[PDB]
Formats: C-alpha cells, sequence, structure tokens
RNA sequence: AUUGGAGGUAGAGCACUGUUUGGGUGAGGGGUCCGUCUAGGAUUACCAAUCUCAGAUAAACUCCGAAUGCUAAUACACAU
C-alpha cells in the first residue's frame, strides 16, 4: 500500500506534538502532497495523526 | 510505531490507618427489693468491654490498579 499525503486542517492550534510531527512529514503549505512512504508503523503517522490527512493510495 | 521498564494519579473498596450508620454481641458503671459480718442477686437502663454482620467514609487510607505521559532499545521517517 503505497500512501499519498493531504491535509485538512492549518496546523496552528494544536499540540506541538503535532506541529513537529507535521513537520516529519514536510508538507510546509497545505496539500504539498508528499507522495512517499506508504509503509506501515509510520502509518502511525497517518492514524495517530489521522484527524488530519485523507488516505490517498498513491 | 513495537517491545522494555518505572512511577500509585484519577478511579475504586476498606486489605491497613482514620471517621462512621445500623443489627447481633456482652462485664460493668444508675432506678425494686434481702441489704449494709451483708457483699449484693439486681430491673430494662446509655455505651451494650470486644468482636460479628451488612452500610459507608478520606489530601496527608491504599490489598489494588489504570488509561495517559516519562525513559531504554529497536524499527521506520526525517533533519538535526
Amino acid at each position: 500500500a503505497q500512501i499519498k499525503i493531504t491535509l485538512v486542517n492549518s496546523p496552528i492550534g494544536r499540540i506541538p506534538a503535532q506541529r513537529k510531527t507535521v513537520k516529519a512529514l514536510g508538507l510546509g503549505k497545505l496539500n504539498s502532497s508528499v507522495v512517499k512512504e506508504g509503509s506501515p508503523a509510520i502509518l502511525g503517522m497517518v492514524n495517530s495523526i489521522s484527524h488530519l490527512v485523507k488516505v490517498e493510495e498513491a
């Protein structure tokens, strides 16, 4: 499963344990779809951070 | 993200320290009279000496015991 990564919310107004995670995925402005790394357990990014990104199978 | 530990916090029940509701349990301590060789046997009365059974009760209760988080290694992702 190879998944690209989207956005639904600005990072303003959340935990820095969300800020640095979005930073770790490295998107910058919104919905710059980082077409990368659908390997699991950094699916913990897409699932711990699941309030934020549509799972888009790249 | 997984594994590894650690912490007793919240919660709870009471396992101890505290407080406490009943019910049972009882010397005794104050009410007949026999009665001050003579003490008493007493009547019931408040607690009934504990303990027993349910009922709780808490920051300085904890036989327990989280979820969270913190840390170690590993994994993957990055760039510090």
